[PDB]
């Protein structure tokens, strides 16, 4: 009951990829609408797996934080060959806050844009937490902007559900240098959970990547990461430039034990986020930076 | 053919088609201009700053000569994209058109092969593994995905480099950890393992895993999160076949390959005299079943 896309959308040009398949420009036929459109192969067997994920994420990205899901296509392949599955959902035309601070001289946004984008990530996650979803992948790639500087959450947390074996396309660890200490697993931590906190030490990361163009343990292997961040204790700003409350979120959002981590309403009425005077000028900065970019 | 450079590959090497998706960039059919032969190359898009990494990459190259049990790793070639644009490594292999031994245990009925295919497939993987080894060279991604097969039912490893792992580190790709189901216990950092050394027996290892996954068409754990079943390869003893009707020369390859602490598991050398692998009476008719087994795949 999943249907080809042909007439409905077609590809245009990658826009990138990682963990697996890639990411295209899409375009709905009809009407030349953009959306950006996840490609990557599937076995048949995964088509049930693949409609319960898709219905779960078309009701919860009803947020204006959130790339709001159109819909799951797959496309038959010959035989042989793996049918590919096409997830459709609203194309952000400035891309991730990871490619931002990568093209910014200094690898480094103003403390008054990342009060800005943190609090929009915030707000997604209010929406998604409230649902009961808990985003469980945020980190800088999947963190985006639209062409008027809105900010953007995309790809959180459907399945795994299923007691069935998992697809490829969920077999794949991914990068672990924002994921929470309790989320994995160790001796004193056998079946190491997510817990709605974890996007917000997940959020904290993001913040001190915007900082600094990069998340802590960054010159460290990955799977070194993997197992000095339930050891280390919470990571810091390197430069003492920033101000107290900018310090004191990222202490916030970095609070090792999740037990006392502060929910998401309250990082929300957090000094850096709460109070934000300079917005109208940021969005106009943003909006601004990202057409230079762009060329 | 050359190994040490990293030219542009205008008129030198040609994208002809999309072939498939590997770790993790596209793979395209190429075909080299001169030649017209054809090639698998691997196609990712690197930042400018990466290249001097590339660069230093190349040099740690450790050389070693053709082998019937290894596809050929060509050499690399950046693509140079206009000026601030990110530029594209490629990565030119061997084409081997007849699938994996992924797609080939997939495509069964009960998803299973007969025991003296596993046989036949495991010595090949054993085989092409003892040169990588002989010659200092690790392989570190030997799965079923990465065991390709010929028009001619010949077994050959994918090799896109492993000397220098570019497809694993370019790109960002270095910050990934990708599936866990084949890993040795001592690749994977936990509380008794603060680094993850990779060493050539955690090929053999792997070798183990992909015989289970040839028998039931999925590594072990395949039903975990593979965080889960990260932190459970470590922990839980040694892996097994599920069902019982296997032999006792195949149990004990297993057992074999899948020691633990790869302090005290076997060598490659070790491992081919293993009498599963050493003694193979229908070897011509298990080769003639797969070249067989082959050309109705393509009809
Ligand atoms: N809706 C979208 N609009 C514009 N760009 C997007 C969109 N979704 C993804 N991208 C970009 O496409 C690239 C590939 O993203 P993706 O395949 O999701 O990998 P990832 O986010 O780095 N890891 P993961 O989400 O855990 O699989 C990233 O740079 C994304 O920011
Ligand atoms: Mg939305
Ligand atoms: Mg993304
Ligand atoms: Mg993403």
């Amino acid at each position: 009951s999943l249907r080809d896309p042909a007439g409905i959308f077609e590809l245009v040009e990658v826009v990138g990829n990682g963990t697996y398949g890639q990411v295209y420009k899409g375009r709905h036929v009809k009407t030349g609408q953009l959306a950006a459109i996840k490609v990557m192969d599937v076995t048949e067997d995964e088509e049930e797996e693949i409609k319960l994920e898709i219905n779960m994420l078309k009701k919860y990205s009803h947020h204006r934080n959130i790339a709001t899901y159109y819909g799951a296509f797959i496309k038959k392949s010959p035989p042989g060959h793996d049918d590919q599955l096409w997830l459709v959902m609203e194309f952000c035309g400035a891309g991730s806050i990871t490619d931002l601070v990568k093209n910014t001289k200094g690898n480094t946004l103003k403390e008054d844009w990342i009060a800005y984008i943190s609090r929009e990530i915030l707000r997604g996650l209010a929406h998604l937490h409230i649902h009961h979803v808990i985003h469980r992948d945020i980190k800088g790639q999947n963190v985006l902007l639209t062409e008027n500087a809105e900010v953007k959450l995309v790809d959180f947390g459907v399945s795994a559900q299923l007691d069935r074996t998992v697809g490829r396309r969920n077999t794949f660890i991914g990068t672990p240098y924002w994921m929470a200490p309790e989320v994995i697993a160790c001796d004193e931590n056998p079946d190491a959970t997510y817990d709605y906190r974890s996007d917000l030490w997940s959020c904290g990361i993001t913040a001190i990547e915007m900082a600094e163009g990069a998340p802590p343990l960054c010159d460290m292997h990955p799977m070194r990461a993997l197992f000095l961040i339930p050891r280390n204790p919470p990571p810091r700003l390197k430069s003492k430039k920033w101000s107290k409350k900018f310090f004191s979120f990222i202490e916030g959002c970095l609070v090792k034990n999740y037990m006392q981590r502060p929910s998401t309403e309250q990082l929300l009425k957090h000094p850096f986020i709460r109070d934000q005077p300079n917005e109208r000028q940021v969005r106009i900065q943003l909006k601004d930076h990202i057409d230079r970019t762009r060329k």
